[PDB]
């Protein structure tokens, strides 16, 4: 339980945690918590899983819909504004869970959007990530962050956030996953590659 | 979480303070707080964010709607009552969220409404505030408003209830926006330029 | 409920709000908020009544003996320790309330101490202020206080900020009292006086 | 939140207080709590701002409805009755809300009427007043009080309740709105003539 | 439970309800609030009976007393605030009960304290009420009073309080006493003598 | 709160008082708790006003309707039994309310139904009452009561409790009214001829 | 639990009801709540027995020794400010229980005093009672009694309340006690010649 | 309410956020959470402000105190292991708060200390942080420090942990207090100083 | 309430323990915890019996359906994802209750499937378990299970977990159950033969 | 929060892990949890940190004292039954914590004892573990441990629960820390070699 998301130059970051967290037991050693929903859009969840699970299925499928309905694929900023909607519609109801969509616009870039259960929606410009141990994280961006970093000061910064808090809370720090997207596509990073990069930082 | 609004001579000014508030955790960098819906009426939010998020465009919608079937650009004063009714719905309900709204209306000029989650609301004459830091920038206008001050004693005036509510409760002040709405519009400023005032202030 | 004090130059100011308040009922449309306890030092109580009221004689007692036993008035970063120590002895117990502290030191000069039920102290270079009515005052001072203001800027500053909170609290606002405690002396404003400023102001 | 009502000769007085509550905040300057629904009825809310707010809206309705679909203007004694049933219909429901009606009715004279927000109702032959600040001005009416005393003497006395009432009670005593229905019509009075009358008192 | 002071030119007025509240049963058709501890002061008790009981007896001893190993009748300002201290002893602890002391001071004239069950004091230059019932009383005053009102305008007035309470009060009401202290002594009226004024009165 | 029902001879009895009690507040100097549906029958309501209030109209509509579609004045122990129903349909619900009928049937005489909030119902063939201040008014009864006190004997009887209850209850006792049904009518005594008869008892 | 006091020309009247009350259970057919302290006062319990039961031995003893230390017999006023005290020990404490004295006093006549568990006294010139069915009695007392009624017409109208309770109230009612305190002495009635009366009576 | 501290190569930093918190308001523009008691030791106070202001004053007064006594400095993990004890004297009890340690002893070199309200005690080699942005200024430490990083390289990344905690935290982040401890002494650095760090970094 | 799963080469092996705990009493001496629902899936539930049992039903008619409908038996990976929804549907009721589904896909292979009450699903690749004792069971996985073992070395290491959890759980531990899916089919052990293994374990 | 105790041949194995654990945080990357009392005795705290710690050094004292009042070094399962007691003192108390103590005694051999907050003990004669983790660390000893398995075998076991539980457990795992006690002996292992097995190892 911990995700980031920054914007750096050409498109958007997103990382995880694969680590389920049962109460005291951990439950899951490799956990999806990054998902792809349509390609040019994808998006990390925190938070009460089975919640979050059927809200990402529940949702995919309304965006390869709205894709073939009409062409344009859910314009991110979009997309957005249904989960803004979505959940809002259980604020009378039971609804929870956090969440980051991360794709780039047809024409308006890359966007980087952060959401809360209740149905709080935000552009972040900049960087946000959200999690158990996410202020943990947060704190490495907000000290390592520039305008401009790079296609790699991006993800390098990015893991970077994980391992602090990876190693600084009880609930996240087991495995990590990474995907970006950009104009052209989504890239989930196969685990082993991810690890190539730690290795040629310290 | 901290907004204002007040009438000076021709029309109306409205500020927030870019800044949301997980709880302990400062979670956004930029929160806007100030929407405008029709080209004669703005809006400003203040608490449950995903909550006055739905009102809004759960509004907005109302507006670019009436205008349409009737003309007349939604006068303000009307579609507040929308507000004091969309509000009292859900009374009996879970509802809840701050509000002003503001607007120059067709003819009877410019009006500023305050507006409780319940669903009370007041024509406000003079200058009213709301948000989480919201008794903080009141004493300043109580203490720093005349009936009859200019287009510009007034702008300032928002910005330093903002200054002092800002640098004085947990959660307000992180980043500032403000608009003006008057007979021909409704101006969002552009971060950068907002700037120039306070810097020609004090 | 609602008491401020700030250092301008020469010395400090205190004022505080005569209004004691019984649930929805106005109880005592004239309270004394403002003691001095020794000759060069004087103090707010805010709060719970008949136990700050004690806290004062328990304190100006042990003052007047103090200055007695050795000559030198009890310096107030002294009588104030005292006060920490006063109060966390009743941590274990239950002890509260507010309580601000301002006196010219035989040398080092003007001081201005703010005090919490607990014990928690703290000096203040500038300005505090305490009450139910307090997030108000604090919106005129902190936006309204300059380094040095005189003598005079500063009593102003003093009443413009109760002017804002006694009319923006249900709590406070019932008539005012103002002392100033400066080198030689302090100065039990007689009503009638006080007055004599915010007709010369606006 | 303070208003009265009573009777006297002629026809019948109503009196509020200009004064919002938001707990320890003042939040209105200047919020309406006098309302006239018919040509010949007038009523005062006390309580829950938007949901009184509301029942005034879904109430004036009714008024200029009956009025049209049986000429007479709706008797006040038969409104009320609404309200009667009004409010007891969320009585298996959260309703909630103070009010008093005053009219003169065709033929049947003056009449005035109190009201609980369950639904209960009673016609006061005599003075009635209700809010926050009411006990405070009841003493007032139920010791400054007669049978038959003038127009004159009737609204006299009806501020000093609230002179009462605005100066002893945390919640109610800023501004006071007065109208008086009388066979004609129904007087509400714009704020600066109002305030001659306690300059030509004591 | 409803007990009135005030002070009128010369010395100063005191008058209670005899009337006892046992929850719902009216308990004591006749119940002393006002008591005479020393022959230049007297008091009233409002509440807690058994407990402002002892408290009465439990300190007039200490008058009649200071009073005989040091002459000067213990000047009221004193007596009140041992009751400031009394009470404050049992902070800490479970104590309660309202208090009104009035006296002449032996030089400094008429004297009037108001008092919270915690132990909070103040002088009370003008009127003061304690009770069940006391709101009603004091919008009677507060609209019935001035600076110089005779010896008799006085206990004119302290009636038409407890009149206006004691039929506006479910507590209050059932009966009523009262007794001036003055220079030269204090006078406990029996019953059949008050009665006369609010006859020569309405 | 505090109603009587007996039969004495002939028919049967009813008186209340006009006290209403807004908890600490007592406020309505006069109201109706005695009411007559049909011609042959009448009630008294105890308790819940706004309630007790809907079911007193909800209810003589039924009875002249009753009385329309089939001549016979709805019989008592008949529209009885529709109160036990009427009642008990809200037990699933939150109803509540006292409540006592006595009417003349057609041919089987006076009758007197005592009645709780739930749908529990008696025919009391003796007497009976019901009120916040009841069990004092009974205890008259029970020990001034025989099986053939003249109709005289009754409504003196029935005064004297009241007259009790009236000056023994923090909730009752602010004026009485009282009605007598028998045979051939029901009569609402007009508060004046009625106060005729504690002036020639005792 | 049920008990009387009441003052009737030469002396005082007290009864009880000998009935024991552990909740659902009726538990004693026979219990005394009368006790006679020293020979010229008699004193009821009415509430917790136990705690009653101690309150009674744990004064007893205090009379019969004052007695021996100085001659005259415990003065009745005097002896009850104890129990206003050893009530009122227990504040701090969770004493309870109600009571009513009533003796002879050597010179100053007939005493009467009524008594709550905390300490709370009242001397009562006329008549009280006290206890579960407590008001039952009362309303009997508040309209059978008068200044002036004989020996007699005391200890009747005495009965008769009891009479009402023990046949009106779930806890009271079970046999009855009786005994009147007289200048010369105390006299416990023995059951059966008690009886007597109502048979005499109706 | 953040401190941080870490030892790098010669000697140890810590460092503080000169901001209080009265929950909501900011009540402290500049509270003091650094605290040297020996010319040798330094601390640092995160929390519960009057409980471990206290803490401090009775700590220090032990540390100048040992040092006479017998000469030698009270070498650190000797002062802390009181703390441990000064602490788990009050688990009985209500005590509570946080804290770091950290001096030079004497021959043994630099020594650091982390400390919970019990009396939770560990030596921290490396890094360590606490306080209500703790975990923010963490997560800055544990991918920003090296075994032997300069004496300069620490309170670099010391005020970035902060600079990070102070704008991503609620509670934290009005001003910067830092002090280093080595061999010689113990240096506390006035505010403008400070400054001097982040104007030559990014 | 003990289950396993674990993927061993070819295929994938269950285990459960036959206990069922009634609070303090053992009420069944062999409960099944172990369903095939499809010839190529089994499952495994934990928990709530009677809510589980149901969603066992509930399920293996919905796949012996699609398999039907369309041939290929419901494969693995999208029957779970039945259950991730079937579950969360009651998310907003009361659902809950623990889940291990493992199968052979048609093609894809071995796949094994966690689940938890809200409809969380994750894929386990490596191994996994459940139940009021699982982390004991756990432990012995995590240091006992290599990427490939065996046929044999599988269920050899799953009843060593259920061996460990069985005899250090209160609530696991009455018999065990085991089966295996692969490919060609789902065995499903009897009892008797089970045994063997640790019979020729140690 | 995770330790363990079994004995192998000679003498007595222990075990923790470095992790501390504040609620949500990480808050000590190496926090001691395996303590040397006696130069024959070593124990390992779990749990309550500041409480434990205190019981600790509140232990050791007891030890090399009795050792020196009597030479023979506390033996163990006296020791021992020191803490079941000083534990238990405190039972009518809040005390609290786990605990394993593990000694050589002087002639009886290995020794090794559990304990809970409460103060109830039992020698392990087999193994035993605890803290937050521990039943994971359990469940590979309980399959794992034969009687007589070397000074190695054990060492290798020990380290590989503490493997599992600190990979399956949110509060455990932060580092490990080892020690040996046996006849001669106590060997704290530092670091740096313990690491050499779990290479040796899988």
């Amino acid at each position: 339980t911990t995700t980031v998301g920054l914007i750096c130059d050409d498109a958007v970051i997103l990382a995880t945690d694969k680590r389920a967290s049962l109460g005291n037991l951990v439950a899951d050693k490799e956990a999806k918590k990054l998902y792809k929903i349509d390609d040019y859009i994808a998006m990390t969840i925190a938070g009460s899983v089975g919640d979050a699970q059927a809200i990402v299925r529940l949702l995919i499928a309304e965006a390869k819909l709205y894709k073939m309905r009409t062409g344009r694929n859910i314009p991110p900023l979009a997309c957005a504004t249904l989960l803004s909607n979505i959940l809002h519609s259980s604020r009378m109801f039971p609804f929870l869970t956090q969440i980051i969509i991360g794709g780039y616009d047809l024409l308006e870039g890359a966007k980087l959007f952060s959401l809360d259960p209740l149905g709080g929606m935000n552009e972040e410009k900049t960087f946000t990530a959200t999690g158990s141990g996410s202020p943990i994280a947060y704190g490495v961006l907000e000290a390592g962050y520039d305008r401009d970093m790079s296609v790699e000061e991006g993800i390098k910064l990015a893991l970077n956030a994980l391992k602090s808090a990876m190693e600084r809370d009880t609930f996240s720090g087991n495995g990590i996953s990474l995907a970006v997207i950009t104009k052209d596509g989504v890239k989930i990073f196969e685990d082993e590659e991810i690890e190539k990069i730690l290795d040629s930082m310290k």
